[PDB]
Order: structure tokens, then C-alpha cells, then sequence
């Protein structure tokens, strides 16, 4: 049914499903077991940064992880998204917890999209950024366990009045407006995506990740997709 | 019903409804009888250029219109758009033809809105910039007879094959996702937006405009706006 | 001699040049004795955030101070910048401390600057962002005792190893390439400056400010300017 | 002497230092002999656009040449420029003729650099665009025969009063300020640069060609590299 691009960051190791044994950071195109991964130093309740990168001139998938005053992970991929992702769709945050479980807080998220055709001064550009949020995000669609306006944060999955984590819980939030990333005449299509966030869990063995996705406009969360399958696919396969 | 604030390029002088005798630039506050107007020295069929900005700090709603190699056209007002409109808001542009007509061609369009946060490093901002469309532009809610895709312009009002415009024709087209034009935190609130236009007319007396508004999320058409109330007005009140 | 233009944060009340018996925010157009001014309840050790906007065509420059969960100060003034300054002219922040001191930390800096012509399509712009700095920071002109790299951060007054402020300290940095305000053919020129900053005392009555400027060219602290004169006028006129 | 690293749009086949057969693109490294190079077909006296793209995490310049309504060339080669480059460069445009000649005109420049730091948002970014110039352009470097305000465009080799292209000219234009393209924290750094061109010349056989160059702050025009050194190398190696 869907058709998912993402960029997970996977707390937990389902090595049975394919997860290296640690922490670790991947680009999944249509399937949970990553095309790529590289180990990530996941650091308990501190604030990180994702950095997600594509133009269809290289046509490589990159992103970058970082937390201050370390050092970063970054993994790429060959991939031409022109033949996996139809030409509108729409971009968002996903996260998931099993029965380890984690915040999967959100602080701000920017995204920018360009498409520059082969006329001269002709450029169609998005871009919008979100450092604070409104408990009525008018143009975000939430979907799950997903709210707006917590300490205005964005909180993925479930958070009890406390502060603390639940399990089994899952959570997305798109941009309202769909993203175009392909046209006829363009000679270079680009997007950017970046976002904080803030993983914070009492256990010594948090689950299980968030990811930046890009699907079909219509696209909402597939049955039974807690835990490990991170709110974006309905299978292990 | 619809809070519309808009800003008018009026090329019909429908004097008996307060229209100066010429075409005008027009502010209008929720009635077709604008609260401010200068003259507008229309040039038929040259491509011309609208810039309307915004902010909080000076609460001043100016617009300058301009043509290439010729002077400009500016008209200003004082007015406080937190205590018109609703904090979600839609933009968008609307044009009508009425017993005269006249092409209503927009070429690029483009809006910036941000709002900046008493938060240290806050900024929530929406950019979009369209230089070409698209038969399917699904991030634009067209409204009556717009169209798009037509040399990769936007239409706002019925155009035949042969390239005629026709009379008693209104269109609109509004950008899909809501724009957050105030929020309590805000220290300065901004917006800006710009597009080009070709009026070109068979006629000596072209009529009847462009404007560019922002109204309550769900607006549509009122009944009967084509003509002189520009697809923006149930009436001449 | 050089042509100033400034938005002061005055911490120190030289009631006897003309200031307010409290801190406050000021426009200076070419004298120390600002033309239109407002309370300022400055937070010694919190870091603040300075908005400044002006275009051609509301020729208004204002002007907004906040502090994180605080109410904000702002001050407008109605002044036309073509009729005061050069149309190349240099951006910068400048800072002093004299009997009484303070630290005047920068900590990030951005700037905005557009020309918008009559042509269609035809904007020139400049833009810089630093939320970082190096120790050779080498697209900054820094004068008098302005250092950068001290915790990435730009120092605008001398700050001895222990982190103390010191009296009687004037320093001033200033972006490298000249920025046009005007030219011939343009609709709208607009700016926007944004800054945050330090000021920390361990006395009662810090001294003496911050200060965004906008200069001719060449232009370099005045002989004798340290204190109340804030490293911009030579004379208390 | 100079590090210059340069894409190159060569319009005379010197086949003796390398050149393909026809009119083509490439990237060249510290040599006139490009690294990688592609086919384009130029189209005397139209407008073009060239795109150059790069960024540190996939270490790949990739460039994109297209006039309206024509297929593209593009060229990318995997270099790393932390590697090739001093961490403070200057960006510019050059152009030559020879014994057979061309207009080298530059209707638009913009480029755009960032560094993204591994602390929370910290980015450091550089912006410019010139749609238009000014015969005092203060911000451009211009060297050898390089003028402006020539119907507001940038004219890199000499043209005589009646439009005529003259041979044996060279000349570039670098802005003013230096641009930073590393810093030991950065995760992330990016540049982007468009211009567009108008190559027009009354021969069958044109000469030189136009290039976008990265070089040391302090480079000028090397003796002897009219023709096809492009005014950018001492010799043929």
C-alpha cells in the first residue's frame, strides 16, 4: 500500500529483523530492514540534530546525526527517488516505542524543497520551519498518539503527565501541503530536512527510533506498526 | 460571513460604488469601497509586478505596483490585522470579469510569513514561490474558473482557446496550507508577498482587477462577485 | 565626519546628554542624543534578542528588545535613510564601557538586505548569518578592542581571562563587503538586522551599551568615544 | 601560485591540451586539463544557466547547463575540497577570447554557502544575488578587462561601443568579502551557484569560454592566460 522512503534512527537492535546490534542510523527505501546503516552513539536525554540531504543530480540520499561536542554518524545512498516516489507527496516525523520504550520529543523541524526548471529565472520553491509549536498546528497533520504544544514541542508518542514514556505507543506528524519533488521540465530537484530531538528514557535499553519519511500524500499509519516497524510499515520484509 | 483584507488592482472605475475615475490601487478592510487608493497607470498587455508587506511592529499595509521602465504606483495603510482577521488565515489571488474583460494572468507568485518568538533562536516561517505551474498543482485550491497549466500560468479568469478573455468570469486560487499569522509569544509577526500579472484586453475599458487577499480559511466565492466586487464581496457595501 | 545611523541599547542613564532616567532603547540619527527612545528593563546576565526593520517605502525604522519570557520594548521612528546616509554604506555592532562596565557579548548576528527593481524578476540581495564565530573571522573589519573565538563569540568590549568586563573599552565589528541601500531603478529596498546578546555586570549601574549601526564605508571609532558616546559620536551633540 | 578549482564552460576544442572535439563542460582541479568533462551544445547568442552544486558529506561537485527549452549537460566529479582548497577562499566568474572570440556577459550571480555546526542551531550561511548591476558595483572585484553596468549586466572581456566581442581578452569579477567553506565543528557544509550567460559571437568557431571559480583570497589573473587558460592558469599543465 504505502510507499515509504525514510531515515530511521533506531534506538533498539532487532537483529532479527536486520539491526546491527547497536544503535544505529539507516536509509530505508520501501522495507524496514535498512538498504544501509552506520552505528550511531545514541546519548540518553541529550538534544540531537538530523540533517537530511538529496538532489537529483547525484541522486544520493544523505544524512548526517549529531549531538554537541561529538562526534558525528552519517550514512548515503545511491538512490534515484524519481523512480520509488510518485511526484506529490508529502514529508513527516514518525516514532514508535514497543515494549522498551522512550520520549520521542520533537523541538523544531525545517524542510525546503526546490525544483529549478531549464527557463531562465524559474525556480518553485517550499520551505517552512517550525522552532516552536501551537497546541492547534493548523498545518500539520497528526496522526496516532502524536500532539502539539507540550512545552510547545512536538511529542510523537505517548507522554504521561509526569514526563514519562508509554509503550506500544506510535505517532506521525505531516505537513499539511503536498511536496512536489518531480516535474518535466527540471533540470535539478533538491530538498533539505532538518530536526531536533529529544530521546529521553528511564530504561537502559530505550525502543525504538524516529524517522524522517516521505510518502504517498495519502499515506497513514499501517496496522499493528508499533515497536519495531516504527509506525511506517506494516511487515518485517 | 468571509474576513477578507485584500489588496486591489482595479481596472474599472465604478465610480457610483466609490471607485475614483481611473485605475486604482486600492486597500481593502472587509469592503469593495477601499479604505485607501492611488492612481494606477495600467499598461494592456505588459507584464507587471505587485509587492504588498507587512509587520506587526508598524502595522502598515503597503503595496507598490510597477511596470518595466516606468514609475510605480504605492498606496499605504495603518491598520492592525490581529484585530481583522483570525490567527489561521489563507492567501491567496482572485480576479473577475464583468460586461468588459480582460485577461487575468499570473505568471509567479510568492509569500513569505514569519513569526518571530520573545524565545531565543525562535523563528516559525512558511515560504512558498511558484514560477511555474503545473495542470495538477495540488498544493492550490482553485476556485471557480481557474485553471493552471496554461503555458505554465495560472488563469484566474476564463480565457477561450484562441487566447480571448471572457466576460462574467471569477476565479481564485488559495495555497492549500493554512498560514499562522499571529501566535501570543510573538514579538514581531511578518509577511510579504510578490507576483506578476498580464492584463491584456481587446477593449478600450478593460475591467475588472486583480487582488491579492487573505481571508478565514474556508473562504469561497460569495454569490454574485463577479464583475466589479471582484470575487472577494457578497455586495458594493 | 561619519555618517551614523544607530539603534542604541543604553544601559547607563546620562541624563545630562539627554537620556531617560532609566535604560532604554534609542534611534540615533547622526547624534548621541537619540530621537525617539522607550524604556528598556534590561536583564543583567540574560541573553537578550535586538530586531531591527526599515524599508523604503513606510521609511519607518523600528526596532524590538525581548528577553526570553519577558514582555518586549520597542521604539519606531519615522526617517527616510536615503536622505541620510551614502548608498553604499557598512553594517555593524559597536560597544563601550567606561567608569561603570559590562561584558558586551555577541553570540549571533544576521543580516538582510534587498533592492527589489522595476524590472520584472530583478531583486539583488546580502545576507549573512553567524551563530559562530572563529578567531580569525576573516569577513568581519574589527576595531578597537572587538575579539572573536572567546566561546565562538564575538566580544565587543575587553573581558579579562577571569570573564571580568572592563572600563573604559570600545570596540566595534563591521561586515567586510560595502552593502547597497539604494540604487536608481528600485520599488522597495528593505533590511532586517537580528542579534543576541550578553550583557553581564557584577555591578549595580552596568555601562554603556550596545549598539546596531549603519556607517559610511570607511568609517572607524571616534577619538575619545569610549563611555557614553558608544564607540559612534565624537561629541555629546 | 593560485589553488583554483573551476567549472568551465569551453566553447573552443583545444585538443592539444585535452579538449574533446566540440564545445563541452568540466571540472578541473588545479589544471586547465579538466578531470571530467561532458558534451554541451552551446547555442550562440541565447541565454544560459549554469547550477554548480557541492556539498562535504557526499564530497561531489556536480554541475548542470541548460538554455530554454533544450536538454541539459551536467558533469560531476568526487573531490573532496577540504582537501584541494584553504578553508578562506573568494568566488568569482572569468572569461577569455583569443584569436577567435565571444561576448562573455553575466545577466545574474548568486551563490550560497553554509556551515552547519554540530551545536543546536548554529549555522553559519552566506547569501548573495545580482540581478542587476551598478557601474559601481562596490562588492565586486573586478580585474582585467571585467566591467559592469552594461545594460545593468556584468561584461567579463571586452566589448566595443557597437556590441562586438574583441579577442585576446580576459577578465574576472570575485565578490568582495571571503567566504568560509570549513571550520573544525562543522557536520555539514554546502555551496550552491547559478548564473546566467549570453554567449554571442559573430564567428563560426567562438572562443574562449566562461568559468565560476573557488580560489585563494588573493588570486588575480595569471600572465599570459588569455585564450584557452581562461584566465585562470599560468600554463597548459
Amino acid at each position: 500500500a504505502d510507499t515509504i522512503v525514510a531515515v530511521e534512527l533506531d534506538t533498539y537492535p532487532n537483529t532479527d529483523i536486520g539491526d546491527p546490534s547497536y544503535p544505529h542510523i539507516g536509509i530505508d527505501i520501501k522495507s524496514v530492514r535498512s538498504k544501509k546503516t552506520a552505528k550511531w552513539n545514541m546519548q540518553n536525554g541529550k538534544v540531537g540534530t538530523a540533517h537530511i540531504i538529496y538532489n537529483s543530480v547525484d541522486k544520493r540520499l544523505s544524512a548526517v546525526v549529531s549531538y554537541p561536542n561529538a562526534d558525528s554518524a552519517t550514512v548515503s545512498y545511491d538512490v534515484d527517488l524519481d523512480n520509488v516516489l510518485p511526484e506529490w507527496v508529502r514529508v513527516g516525523l514518525s516514532a514508535s516505542t514497543g515494549l522498551y520504550k522512550e520520549t520521542n520529543t520533537i523541538l523544531s523541524w525545517s524542510f525546503t524543497s526546490k525544483l529549478k526548471s531549464n527557463s531562465t529565472h524559474e525556480t518553485n520553491a517550499l520551505h517552512f520551519m517550525f522552532n516552536q509549536f501551537s497546541k492547534d498546528q493548523k498545518d500539520l497533520i497528526l496522526q496516532g498518539d502524536a500532539t502539539t504544544g507540550t512545552d510547545g514541542n512536538l511529542e510523537l508518542t505517548r507522554v504521561s503527565s509526569n514526563g514519562s514514556p508509554q509503550g506500544s505507543s506510535v505517532g506521525r506528524a505531516l505537513f499539511y501541503a503536498p511536496v512536489h519533488i518531480w516535474e518535466s521540465s527540471a533540470v535539478v530537484a533538491s530538498f533539505e530536512a532538518t530536526f531536533t530531538f529529544l530521546i529521553k528514557s528511564p530504561d537502559s535499553h530505550p525502543a525504538d527510533g524516529i524517522a524522517f519519511f516521505i510518502s504517498n500524500i495519502d499515506s497513514s499509519i499501517p496496522s499493528g506498526s508499533t515497536g519495531r516497524l516504527l509506525g511506517l510499515f506494516p511487515d518485517a520484509n
